[PDB]
């Protein structure tokens, strides 16, 4: 599902996060889709 093609400017995976409920998401140097940001 969440991917990241682009590293913390993937707002396709921040918006999963935003709406899970997270204050955000960003892709970390390890391509992986991480809320918490």
């Amino acid at each position: 599902g969440i991917t990241c093609d682009l590293i913390g400017n993937e707002r396709l995976c921040v918006v999963h996060c935003l709406a899970k409920g997270f204050r955000g998401g960003w892709c970390d140097s390890r391509k992986v889709c991480n809320c918490r940001r």
